């Protein structure tokens, strides 16, 4: 069973109470998001649907960072090893389909070494799952209110531009 090792955090409110390394290794703390709308999502460079996903955030993040948007990339490894490679790799990576919004560093989102935040955002209300709660492939998106919480889950059965429709209410 997936654990949080300091049981107060099955409490935490927020999105904005965690911190993670972004991809050049610097520590972010997550409340520099508060006031805007994020959609977080486990990201890989080998998936099938890769092309797609980045092509899509990619797209959102032009036509709505000036409406508040947020993107929050976090690469994991754990489908398939399709996120095999550095930092470094997975940076330039990103380059080529010209992200303009946040790379983390890579981490696990299932397990008992999940980051916190995933292992948080799972069991929010809304962000749940349909048969359990753990990450089921590449490319699971979560999308975040202003104050922090979590208000949608989308499958990778979900390309990006589904999430579009939801957007204007939590400008
Ligand atoms: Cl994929």
């Amino acid at each position: 069973t997936e654990n949080l090792y300091f049981q107060s955090m099955r409490c935490a409110r927020s999105m904005h109470e965690f911190s993670a390394k972004d991809i050049d290794g610097h520590m972010v703390n997550l409340d520099k998001y508060r006031g805007f709308v994020c959609i977080v999502t486990n990201v890989a460079s080998q998936g099938g649907k890769t092309e797609v996903n980045y092509t899509q955030l990619v797209d959102l993040h032009a036509r709505y960072a000036e409406c508040g948007l947020r993107i929050l990339a976090f690469p994991c490894n754990q489908f398939g090893k399709q996120e095999p490679g550095s930092n470094e790799e997975i940076k330039e990576f990103a380059a080529g389909y010209n992200v303009k919004f946040d790379m983390f560093s890579k981490i696990c989102v299932n397990g008992d070494d999940a980051h916190p935040l995933w292992k948080w955002m799972k069991i929010q209300p809304k962000g749940k799952g349909i048969l359990g709660n753990a990450i089921k492939w590449n490319f699971t998106k979560f999308l975040i209110d202003k104050n922090g919480c979590v208000v949608k889950r989308y499958g990778p059965m979900e390309e990006p531009l589904v999430i579009e429709k939801d957007l204007p209410h939590y400008f």
